[PDB]
């Protein structure tokens, strides 16, 4: 191991030891709270520290776990307003119109954050320019008119001669699992690679997008497609971690032909693997007890057991540049 270490191996072994140890403890926390069945924000515990903490490291497991998921953390303009955010861009989080202007072409995912919250996309971009298919894990206006305001925002964000498609998904029902959702469609999206391109080329050559979903349109003031219905693009597996058992149930009824498909390896369908993760709670409206899925809250456990075993045997360059992002994120 000294022939990697450079000579630095008190340094390294340090800031390793430093890494895994936040990672178990934050994992730690999460496993005590989510084994008694206990919601974190009645027992005063902050994700959205954690998980903004812990995310620009999430992105390096998982960027390093699966060669090409090309994970970049963007931004949009408004996040860089200190006055209005709820929190500062994640560690390491580059501009969007910085990220367009000077990336090399290629192939992207992305978790966007806009100062409050959080969406996965997957982007395109080469010598004809940049097409970005936008999957917002949230979807709670009453009005389905604000969506298309929705689509102008983040197709403004990337330039207006950028092709853009966006589909908000009713996956999350709390208010602080965007950044673990969003990570989730990310891998998702390089689990459907090639669906996901077709997709590209059709916005690029403006063709009939119902090849592709099942639901959309144009806003006719930047041209950006709005998909009101993902299937079959959006499949059961990006439903996986629904928190809403109506939200998976109401989904299935609309798309029966995804009810009997596997969801994972354990040949589970998607009804199957939800009800086993239904969870009865109390949590804050002064407090509700109600039914919900309770997979989100494992998965952010599931990728910090990834996070913390890649760090274990990360070479030393990878333990410098997620120790760096550690303490970045008490940059802001
Ligand atoms: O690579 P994938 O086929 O996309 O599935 C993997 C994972 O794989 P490994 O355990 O082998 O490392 C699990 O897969 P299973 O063993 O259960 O089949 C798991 O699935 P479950 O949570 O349903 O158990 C999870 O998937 P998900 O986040 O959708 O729940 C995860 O997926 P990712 O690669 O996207 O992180």
């Amino acid at each position: 191991p000294a022939g990697r270490q450079a000579g630095q191996q008190a340094t390294v072994d340090r800031l390793r030891t430093q890494v895994t140890g936040f990672l178990s403890g934050a994992l730690g926390k999460l496993q005590a709270l989510s084994a008694q069945n206990m919601d974190p924000e009645l027992a005063q515990f902050r994700v959205l520290d954690v998980d903004r903490a812990i995310m620009p490291l999430l992105i390096v497991a998982e960027n390093a776990r699966n060669p090409g998921l090309n994970l970049v953390p963007l931004h949009m303009d408004m996040a860089e307003d200190e006055e209005v955010r709820t929190q500062p861009p994640m560690a390491g989080s580059r501009h969007i119109a910085e990220f367009v202007a000077s990336a090399r072409p290629g192939r992207y995912r992305a978790v966007i954050d806009d100062g409050s919250h959080t969406r996965a996309a997957d982007i395109r971009k080469d010598a004809s320019g940049t097409s970005v298919i936008v999957v917002d894990p949230l979807r709670k206006e009453k009005d389905e008119s604000a969506y298309v305001d929705y689509a102008d925002n983040v197709n403004m964000e990337f330039g207006e001669h950028a092709k853009c498609a966006f589909i908000p998904v009713d996956i999350q029902k709390s208010f602080f699992d965007c950044r673990i959702l969003s990570l989730s469609l990310a891998l998702k999206m390089h689990d459907k690679d090639d669906a996901f391109a077709a997709f590209h080329e059709t916005l690029r050559n403006g063709g009939d997008p119902s090849h592709h979903v099942s639901r959309a349109q144009q806003t006719e003031e930047l041209g950006a497609t709005l998909v009101l219905d993902g299937a079959p693009l959006v499949d059961a597996r990006m439903m996986k971690h629904g928190q809403a058992a109506s939200s998976v149930s109401r989904y299935l009824g609309n798309h029966p032909e995804q009810s009997t498909v596997p969801v994972n390896k354990r040949n589970e369908t998607l009804g199957e693997r939800t009800t086993r993760h239904l969870v009865k709670r109390k949590v804050r409206n002064e407090t509700k007890e109600i039914t919900f899925s309770n997979s989100v809250e494992q998965k952010r456990i599931a990728l910090l057991n990834r996070a913390a075993s890649y760090v274990n045997s990360a070479p030393p360059p990878v333990v410098m540049r997620m120790a760096k992002l550690l303490q970045d994120s008490l940059l802001d």
